[PDB]
DNA sequence: AAACATTCGTTCACGTGAGTTCCAGTACAAGTCTGGTC
């Protein structure tokens, strides 16, 4: 029901994951994978299918994002 | 002295133009879904 993996670990694991698939390992993105899994909740992994997707759905507009950052 | 008109004077109903609120329709930007090839 509770997570305990912080931002810059959920990043960390992403770039990971990306130089296994740019380097041709598939045994170290399944454990990143796998560590991910045993590492979330369910809403955290459901966030993180959206983002490895790269389609979150938010329904707010990039434009209003970036307005809103600055 | 009585009747008519006239007049006339009024006032009420109806019609037209300008300001305000609301909503339908249109233009533009972005998100989202989908097509094929190497």
């Amino acid at each position: 029901q509770k997570g305990s993996l912080t931002i810059q670990q959920v990043n960390d694991l992403l770039d990971s994951i990306a130089s296994n698939n740019s380097a041709k390992r598939k045994d170290l993105i399944k454990k990143s994978l796998l560590q991910l899994i045993t590492q979330s909740s369910a809403l955290e992994q459901k966030w993180l299918i959206r983002m490895i997707i790269k389609d979150l759905k938010l329904g707010v507009s990039q434009q209003t994002i970036f307005s809103v950052f600055h």
